[PDB]
């Protein structure tokens, strides 16, 4: 459960904003 529906609001972080959601995130 805190890991089969904590997937989603997770996984859209990284679809591509600014491709400056990896300098931070990592």
């Amino acid at each position: 459960k805190a890991a089969v529906s904590h997937w989603q609001q997770q996984s859209y972080l990284d679809s591509g904003i600014h491709s400056g959601a990896t300098t931070t995130a990592p």
